[PDB]
């Protein structure tokens, strides 16, 4: 857990607020790959505009 754990079990903040790890990044966001492995088994829906 790079910043706790909230709604989920590997869903936290990552890239410092320009990360979330999501099981699924919404259009106004992005895989980010690197926080991925932060991230565990979500992957790092960073928005757009991080």
């Amino acid at each position: 857990s790079y910043q706790r754990i909230r709604s989920d079990h590997d869903s936290h903040s990552c890239a410092n607020n320009r990360g979330w790890c999501r099981p699924t990044c919404f259009s106004h966001e992005y895989t980010d790959w690197f926080n991925n492995d932060v991230c565990g088994s979500y992957r790092c829906c960073r928005p757009g505009r991080r």
